[PDB]
């Protein structure tokens, strides 16, 4: 029955193993790419193919047509997680491999392209339901809904308690994509690394490490080849500037990164974001998971490209 194996064209088969892989513009290939990544990083026995495929198409349908936080982002974040898991295969359990690829696919479900801040200022009903990590708690609740549709329980062969464990892996992974939580989590991990107290057999330490892997996967567009990184930056700002428009309509001055009038400062903004967020992220992750080195190196390469843009040597 494991006689039906998923295969990719030669170029994709080789390049999908590299951290900087780009899943391409053919969206009808992204489910196949995802299944392939599950079969190889988990095993062909991890899920029944018919439920997985039905689950994947329900997740796709509950992603929206927004510039950045869309289906392509979900698969892209999932692929970064595949590359981390394939280069660190000894360190993770069967449940974690299983749960972390799904958490990445589902992590921005039903994203409308607005920050937790905008939901709070707009007084969106979701803000009353969840006061912190508003969108992330909605993404997880959307994941549970889909898992609960008929013929969608991809975890049907797990015991009650294993099912509960993997849903807890998934819940914490999706919550950890709230960038507001990342600053505390990374400082804690850094302290624990440099004191030498960090212990991957400690469940609350695993939680923190997985959280950091989630942030690294979520930001992974800063770890692509420069043309990908630069084009993706247009999609991110298209959402930021629409949100800033929406802030102005509420009579609220938007923070600078969401103001389309500060367009010419995008190169300085990116430089800001690389030094304050991205570099520290991939540094701490490489310290803990040495084989994730190419993420840091490609980030450093793109930081150097943004500096190049600031000094007029490149155009954007
Ligand atoms: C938040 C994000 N998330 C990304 C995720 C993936 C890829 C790029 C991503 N870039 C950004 C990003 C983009 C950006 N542009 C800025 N500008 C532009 C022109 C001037 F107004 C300033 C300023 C910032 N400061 C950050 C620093 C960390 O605290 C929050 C704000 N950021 N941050
Ligand atoms: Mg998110
Ligand atoms: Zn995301």
């Amino acid at each position: 029955q494991g006689l039906m194996q998923f295969t990719l064209p030669v170029r994709l088969c080789k390049e999908i193993e590299l951290f900087h892989f780009d899943i391409g513009p053919f969206e009808n290939m992204w489910p196949g790419i995802f299944v392939y990544m599950v079969h190889r990083s988990c095993g062909t026995s991890c899920f029944e193919l018919e439920k997985l495929c039905r689950f994947i198409m329900s997740v796709k349908k509950n992603y929206r047509r927004v510039p950045y936080h869309n289906w392509k982002h979900a698969v892209t974040v999932a692929h970064c997680m595949y590359a981390i898991l394939q280069n660190n295969h000894t360190l993770f359990t069967d449940l974690e491999r299983k749960g972390l690829l799904i958490a990445c696919l589902c992590h921005d479900l039903d994203h409308r392209g607005f920050s937790n801040s905008y939901l709070q200022k707009f007084d969106h009903p979701l803000a009353a339901l969840y006061s912190t990590s508003t969108m992330e708690q909605h993404h997880f609740s959307q994941t549970v809904s889909i898992l609960q549709l008929e013929g969608h329980n991809i975890f049907s062969t797990l015991s009650s308690s294993e099912y509960e464990q993997v849903l807890e892996i998934i819940r914490k992974a999706i919550i950890a994509t709230d960038l507001a939580l990342y600053f505390g989590n990374r400082k804690q991990l850094e302290e624990m690394y440099q004191t030498g107290s960090l212990n991957l057999n400690n469940q609350s330490h695993r939680d923190r490490v997985i959280g950091l892997m989630m942030t690294a996967c979520d930001l992974c567009s800063v770890t692509k080849l420069w043309p990908v990184t630069k084009l993706t930056a247009n999609d991110i700002y298209a959402e930021f500037w629409a949100e800033g428009d929406e802030m102005k309509k509420l009579g609220i001055q938007p923070i600078p990164m969401m103001d389309r009038d500060k367009k010419d400062e995008v190169p300085q903004g990116q430089l800001g974001f690389y030094n304050a967020v991205a570099i520290p992220c991939y540094t701490t992750l490489t310290q803990i998971l040495p084989p994730t080195e190419p993420l840091l190196k490609a980030c450093r390469d793109n930081l150097s490209q943004w500096e190049k843009v600031i000094r007029g040597e490149e155009t954007a």
